[PDB]
């Protein structure tokens, strides 16, 4: 069956890597799209296939195949804050890279009041032997990122990933390793925006021979909490 038939999708939006940076709602995702970006293979994983070559996004220069959290799923301006706890949990793998080596499979990303773009916070960053779990320093264009290193992920292994905000601070797991940075507590700034979950394939390559990536998701779900 179509992902949207193994899986919540009812809060979820997909992003594609076509020409035209094509997006999916949450509804036609549930009624079963699927496509050469965006299908179930024989294993049941809800698979993510992006070319090098693909669309990319206003504010990217990467292209993607990938989902976005969509709280309201008729308003992409509705998205959760610092305060409280915000949780997505998957498992998944990465079947295949570009030449870069480098894909991104799960995201917080930032976003204004108003539904501007604003920077990512969270960027799990996987390669070959080592996933990268990177959270953003300041709110704005300035800074670095802090890196959080995981050892022996290699490619065509399952990862059990965990992304978490309580009240201003990201814990940030692969297999059950916990990572933590304060990212309120670096920059009050992050005050000031909201967040939404992005899970797929976000492919680091844009190159002409860079060839493609594929991802793959068996199990994806968020949790909005209190006390």
């Amino acid at each position: 069956a179509a992902p949207g038939k193994n899986f919540d999708l009812s809060h979820w939006k997909l992003q594609l890597p076509d020409a035209n940076t094509t997006e999916i709602s949450s509804a036609n995702l549930g009624l079963g799209y699927t496509s050469q970006y965006f299908y179930t293979d024989t294993d049941g994983a809800m698979t993510f296939w992006a070319p090098t070559t693909g669309g990319t996004t206003a504010n990217s220069s990467y292209p993607r195949s990938e989902l976005r959290e969509m709280l309201d799923p008729s308003n992409s301006k509705v998205n959760w804050g610092w305060q409280g706890t915000h949780t997505m949990k998957l498992s998944g793998k990465t079947v295949q890279l570009p030449s870069s080596g480098k894909i991104i499979v799960a995201q917080i990303h930032g976003i204004m009041d108003d539904g501007t773009n604003a920077p990512p916070l969270v960027k799990a960053v996987f390669q070959d032997g080592q996933l990268d779990m990177q959270v953003k320093q300041n709110s704005d264009g300035t800074g670095s990122d802090v890196h959080n290193y995981f050892t022996g992920i290699k490619l065509g292994d399952l990862y059990n990933m965990e992304i978490r905000v309580t009240d201003g601070v990201a814990y940030v797991t692969m297999n059950g390793d916990t990572r933590s940075v304060d990212f309120v507590g670096k920059d009050a700034g992050w005050k000031n925006l909201k967040y939404y979950f992005k899970a797929g394939n976000y492919v680091q390559d844009n190159t002409s021979t860079g060839g493609s990536a594929i991802a793959k998701l068996y199990s994806l779900s968020v949790s909005h909490s209190n006390l």
